[PDB]
């Protein structure tokens, strides 16, 4: 009947709550900017188990979720077998302007795994069966006209986050190790089809490519340049470009990658950031001596020198590719040889 908002837009709403007349609220799973998810019995559907993605009532978020589930609709009519790894929409509705959309229940999100791992990086067969999942559900989208842009560790879940506890005698540390590493892509707020209206900026900053930056377009090799960041992330713990403002981005990339090629300074309009064709910026800012003190070459970062780790990295490289046109595409990391390693089971998803 009587239903609160508070003045940033969520919904107000205490475990017990009930939506509709069928969705009851039993626990909370997380919340950003677009909203909350919260986990749900479906009363109309065996009282099983959803995700409830309950968005803010605001304009923009309203229609970023109408975008989400023309999407989500779009992908389960192309992929009648969820054989692409993307979350499954079961039900969207409108509850007092709050757009809500029902998702099979999945667990931790891989950031929210790691941050209670204390940012204890992913074991390299782990990292690897990752990738080939996200290159195969991204391949897929990409090679509908649609592209995400919005990869991020946070859009990636688990389908069953347990875990087993390991002593690591190197670390002297406690070690959590995820049982299944299944994974599922969400989160398609912002993906764009060939044809639609491309937004200038897209993309959370530390994932976000160059091309994106110097404002020379972008598609489908976006999220190819953001896969590369999560596995780096996956593989180490940490961000690969923790960055707040455009300029250290790039000084960033020049300092892990080497230069930016002179035909894309050529072809940018942000010459601000540019003299001569080369990056300008101020060494003695405290933006400035953290690039310094922290960002080394992508090679440096690698923990082993064992031919898997040897084809990560390389694998990671061709996906950080300055150049969107040269950027390895995800049919040709499909067939990298860095993936050589999975098994027989994770290469056919029976996992
Ligand atoms: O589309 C999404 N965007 C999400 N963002 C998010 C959700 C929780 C914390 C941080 C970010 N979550 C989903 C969907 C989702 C779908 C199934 C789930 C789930 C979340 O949590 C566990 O089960």
């Amino acid at each position: 009947r009587s239903v609160e908002d508070d003045k940033e837009g969520h919904l107000v709403c205490r475990i017990g709550d009930w939506l509709q007349e069928r969705y009851e609220i039993v626990g909370n799973l997380g919340e950003g900017t677009f909203g909350k998810v919260v986990e749900c019995l479906d009363h109309a559907r065996g009282k099983s188990q959803v995700a409830l993605k309950i968005i803010r009532n605001v304009g923009k978020y309203r229609e970023a979720a109408r975008l989400e589930i023309n999407v989500l609709k779009k992908i389960k009519e192309k992929d009648k077998e969820n054989k692409f790894l993307c979350v499954l929409m079961s039900d969207w509705f409108n509850f007092h302007g709050h757009m809500c959309i029902a998702f099979e229940l999945l667990g931790k999100n891989t950031f929210e795994f790691l941050k209670e791992n204390n940012f204890q990086p992913y074991p390299l067969p782990h990292v690897r069966h990752m990738a080939y999942q996200l290159c195969h559900a991204l391949r897929f989208l990409h090679e509908n006209q649609l592209t995400h842009t919005d990869l991020k560790p946070e859009n990636i879940l688990f389908v069953n986050s347990e875990f087993e506890t390991l002593y690591n005698e190197h670390k002297s540390c406690e070690e959590k190790s995820v049982k299944n590493t299944s994974i599922r892509v969400a989160d398609f707020g912002s993906a764009t089809f060939d044809h639609e209206h491309h937004t200038t900026i897209v993309a959370t900053r530390h994932y976000r490519p160059p091309e994106v930056i110097l404002e020379l377009g972008w598609a489908q090799p976006c999220d190819v340049w953001s896969i590369g960041c999560i596995l780096f992330e996956y593989y180490r713990g940490f961000t690969l470009f923790q960055t707040h403002e455009n300029r250290e981005h790039l000084v960033m990339m020049e300092k892990i990658l080497g230069p930016i090629p002179s035909h894309m300074i050529h072809r940018t309009r942000k010459q601000k950031y540019f003299y001569k064709g080369g990056l300008v910026w101020d060494e003695n800012s405290s933006d400035g001596r953290y690039v310094k003190e922290n960002c080394k070459p992508l090679k440096s970062y690698m923990l082993q020198d064992s031919l898997e780790h040897v084809q990560l990295f390389d694998l990671m490289r061709r996906m950080l590719e300055f150049d969107p046109a040269q950027r390895i595409t995800l049919a040709e990391a499909l067939l990298h040889p860095f993936f050589a390693g999975l098994t027989p089971e994770e290469r056919s998803f029976h996992t």
